[PDB]
């Protein structure tokens, strides 16, 4: 025991509201929202530019046509490095956020995200005894303070563990066994709350390769699975050039340049979506595991200008509808990435300021594949 126990007022199983099973969750979902740059900012809530959340932007999101928010969070700074307390503060702060966008009739998913990396960059087996330790002692808490909560309430235990070969793959299984044993363990709710696990760096390829089995659950059913998507990373992430391949600025059969043609795809295109997606239908989906799409977004490109602002901004509407559709006739949930800029290079499609709509293109694009 490197750290005290936090399950110290374990509850009687409580089935009170959670009757539904993951597939039968997972029908209820079609169009998801990350919160993104928010209670997972490193130096607090506010420290990466948008303000605390808020009542206000939960209903917009409901009212423009969202059925879920993933809410990355934050924990390892707000926490007692010595005995791994969790601030009582920002625990109570967490769960606020949780009853508001409960309270405006949203499904919520809440993790560990990046966190500063302690667990996502340490998938070894030098770090897998204390890591295991940090995992247990941090589920234990953030489970028994979010008990209470009824099945529109989802835990997902880590967010992209660096995990790149079968050694790695153990260790990361042994984690995810330590997410589902803290969080049931701590008995209401929890005993039957569906719970989220993640592939290798959510990568559908590595799980693909590397996936074998999901943890042991004393609960019948109550298992998804989640991987993320920026395919192909040169359109939706890059922002410069490098000696083995350039950024691309235009995406979709339609939306090709005649005049820039360096600046076409030379890969990721329709059919390459279609085949990943198949990959997580066969190995989960058509198994009885819904998959769980946590992130997907490409960024704004508002350095072009003329015509080649014009098309990269009808190629990159499509893109973000066709993700949508693909995704959701495979069986996976698709959550959009937003970062809440507005800026050259962002993804926020609200302002966050004034809670409005800052790119309705996409909101219209991600609604209509939906
Ligand atoms: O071949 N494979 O096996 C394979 C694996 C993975 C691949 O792609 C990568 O997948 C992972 C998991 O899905 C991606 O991680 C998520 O990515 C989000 C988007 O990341 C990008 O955002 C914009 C750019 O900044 C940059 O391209 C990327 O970071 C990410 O959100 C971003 O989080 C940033 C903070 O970063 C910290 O936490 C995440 C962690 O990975 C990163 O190492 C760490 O530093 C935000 O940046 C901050 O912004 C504030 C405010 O402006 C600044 O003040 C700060 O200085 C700055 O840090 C950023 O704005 C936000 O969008 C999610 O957190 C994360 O889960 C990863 O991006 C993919 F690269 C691929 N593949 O081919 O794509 C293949």
């Amino acid at each position: 025991g490197l750290y005290p126990s936090y399950n110290t007022s374990p509850a009687a199983p409580d089935s009170t509201g959670m009757q539904s099973t993951a597939v039968q969750l997972a029908g209820k979902i079609r169009l998801g929202w990350n919160i993104g740059n928010t209670m997972e900012a490193i130096g607090g809530e506010t420290a990466w530019g948008n303000p605390m959340v808020s009542n206000e932007l939960l209903k917009l999101v409901k009212d423009s046509g969202f059925d879920a928010v993933r809410i990355p969070v934050a924990w390892d700074q707000y926490a007692n490095q010595e005995s791994a307390e969790i601030s009582a503060a920002w625990l109570n702060r967490v769960k606020q956020v949780v009853q508001m966008a409960i309270d405006n009739e949203l499904y919520v998913l809440i993790n560990i995200h990046w966190d500063g990396g302690w667990l996502e960059n340490n998938i070894t087996p030098a770090k897998k005894d204390e890591n295991n330790a940090k995992q247990k002692a941090f589920w234990e808490q953030i489970a028994t303070h979010l008990r209470d909560f009824d099945e529109h309430l989802l835990f997902a235990g880590t967010n992209a563990p660096n995990a790149e070969n079968a050694e790695q793959m153990d260790v990361l299984n042994s984690y995810l066994q330590t997410f589902v044993d803290a969080v049931r363990s701590t008995g209401g709710k929890n005993a039957y709350r569906v719970l989220v696990l993640q592939g290798p760096v959510t990568d559908i390829e590595k799980t693909n390769e590397l996936w074998t089995h999901m943890p042991a659950d004393t609960a019948t059913d109550r298992l998804m699975a989640e991987v993320h998507f920026y395919t192909p990373y040169n359109f939706a992430l890059m922002r410069q050039d490098e000696s083995w391949g350039k950024q691309f600025y235009y995406w979709g059969e339609g939306f090709l340049s005649t005049t820039d043609t360096e600046r076409n795809p030379t890969w990721g295109e329709e059919a390459t979506i279609d085949q990943l997606f198949d990959l997580m239908k066969t190995k989960f989906v058509d198994q009885g595991i819904p998959v769980v799409l946590g992130e997907f977004s490409a960024m704004r490109r508002t350095n072009l200008t003329g015509d080649a602002l014009t098309l990269h901004l009808a190629g990159r509407a499509y893109y973000h509808k066709y993700v949508t559709q693909q995704a959701l006739a495979r069986g996976l949930l698709p959550f959009y990435w937003d970062n809440g800029g507005n800026d050259n290079f962002s993804s926020g499609i609200f302002n966050r300021q004034q809670n409005t709509v800052f790119d309705q293109q996409v909101l219209d694009a991600l609604l209509e594949g939906a």
